[PDB]
């Protein structure tokens, strides 16, 4: 329960999915199809994302999907011994693994948001959300290679992409214990169709493919995805904004005298308070406000100008 | 990639012979809000499983009683990471092993007696039986007085009915003395929703609390809700295709007794066929010379109930032997 409008706490795209496209969705959908059993990666959509990667050596072969970006956890969890995660990370990771009766092992990060040190080992999953959530920082090419070097399988949770530069995709050209995680939940505002992929090596994509659902991915959410791929830069022009609005507020929160993560992601994140802050989630919800409580500061999303400016005004009046 | 079977005539995978009511695919976007699609919708709907408790039509279950998976068989999946041990007796749904297998659970397979029914085997508490009913393939049904042992056994029992709607009866009403029991139903059958994967469990208060622990928080999709709602709000329409189905299909047994062949008292929307291997494939590679595909199995075929046409069609062919 309650949402009442001026919601961030979810990293949830502020714009609805272009009416467009709704419309452009079953101006393609046949309702003969709806009835049998449709293809869960759809040979297209795959198709279509390989574009989306724009590379020039996977195929086919190399990418798969899930029931949103979750699905792909919650299975792989589910054929490695053991899954470790470094908090603060994304707190479904510990949900996950303590519902599929997986082993995990939680592994505090350094005091400067650095990948830890402890074992290593293959038939381990290790997940690195990069950037991280809720940090929102990013990690450097040298500390995902030194998981990589271990032998573990390393699962880059790239959920947050779209809103930084890069993505470390190309290490499939040199590991095959990798595994590149995404979604349409964020940058394309799909979070209520469920629609994610992965994208590792061919040993690993069947052996996905047989422990997740046979149909996990409908025929409608499956349109959106390529919907929305055909008219990315329309999305590619609400993220520019999102990050000049993130790394705007940003310094106005340096301002205010806020200590803040370098977030690289749809949200930013204050610091440090506690009973100061789960004061200030007290002044924020008489004013419907709503931002994401965690340990060592509360996360908030990025959400339109005037939610924006809302955040900082109510924040310095802290 | 195991569906590559698309045949003019497909027959082998149980599917609903029309497609999605036209005007109602157009009803499913007329009230799609644009401004959810951005949000995580909440797994099962308020409204959805408000309709369901309609559409289960009893004054014992509420709100709590029900929930959501994606199609039924992440009901089966998540199942099978609830207990200890899964058991389940062939010929039974194929994807019982396969999932069992992939989750990584512990099973057993227990064959059903010669007269098609569940043997006694020593389970209980800590185990979750299941027992799809109608069966699969044979579309049987198990007797009340049969199911009803293995639950006093302490056993729980996964009542998958997948195959209600073309079946007057349901063990629903079994919640009101049981507790380790839960139901499972499934769109994908009767409302041409099959490509929308969703499903939904009815159990104690108790059961749902757990499952919901360990499920996907967002399975089902905004969408995919939509679909189930306004197919719901028209069951109407559909109760007429199950109707034909049903029609249909006693209608294609008596026809095939008649020619003398061995069937069984398919209560779903198919029919099974035993066939003596050796005669049974003449018949597999003669409809597959006439592009018609139907799921075979150990003692025999499954055909699944489609168009009038194509049916009229089966029978043709089925006589020519
Ligand atoms: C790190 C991370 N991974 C995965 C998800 C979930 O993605 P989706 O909505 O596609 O399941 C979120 C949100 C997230 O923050
Ligand atoms: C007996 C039985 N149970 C469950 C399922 C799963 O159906 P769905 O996931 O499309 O709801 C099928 C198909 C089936 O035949």
């Amino acid at each position: 329960e309650k949402r009442d409008k001026t919601y961030l706490a979810l990293n949830e795209n502020p714009f609805p999915f272009p009416e467009d496209l709704v419309d452009e969705v079953f101006r393609r959908l046949n309702s003969d199809a709806l009835r049998i059993y449709y293809d869960s990666p759809d040979e297209e959509l795959i198709e279509k994302i390989l574009s989306y990667l724009d590379t020039d050596f996977l195929s086919k072969n190399n990418v798969s999907v899930g029931n949103g970006a979750d699905e792909i956890i919650y299975v792989m969890m589910l054929m490695f011994d053991r899954s470790v995660f470094f908090p603060p990370t994304y707190s479904c990771y510990r949900i996950f693994a303590k519902a599929v009766g997986a082993k995990f092992l939680e592994v505090p990060l350094t005091k400067d948001l650095r990948i830890p040190e402890v074992n290593v080992g293959e038939g381990d999953v290790v997940f690195i959300p990069n950037p991280n959530n809720p940090t929102g920082h990013v990690f450097e090419r040298e500390e995902i290679e030194r998981i990589l070097k271990t032998g573990a399988f390393v699962a880059l949770d790239e959920a947050y992409y779209e809103f930084h530069g890069e993505s470390y995709v190309d290490f499939l050209k040199k590991y095959e214990n990798l595994a590149v995680i995404r979604t349409f939940s964020k940058a394309f505002s799909l979070a209520a169709q469920r629609v994610g992929y992965v994208v590792a090596s061919e040993k690993f994509i069947d052996a996905y493919n047989r422990v997740r659902l046979p149909f996990n991915v409908s025929y409608v959410s499956q349109m959106f995805a390529k919907v929305a791929l055909d008219h990315r830069e329309i999305f590619e022009e609400r993220t520019k904004f999102i990050v000049e609005e993130r790394e705007r507020m940003k310094s106005a929160l340096r301002e205010m005298g806020y200590r803040i993560t370098d977030s690289r992601g749809n949200f930013v994140f204050v610091f440090m308070e506690k009973e100061e802050k789960e004061r200030l989630l007290e002044h924020l919800r008489t004013k419907n406000v709503a931002v994401r409580s965690f340990r060592e500061g509360v996360r908030i999303t990025i959400g339109k100008r005037e939610e924006n400016d809302m955040i900082l005004r109510e924040l310095e009046v802290f």
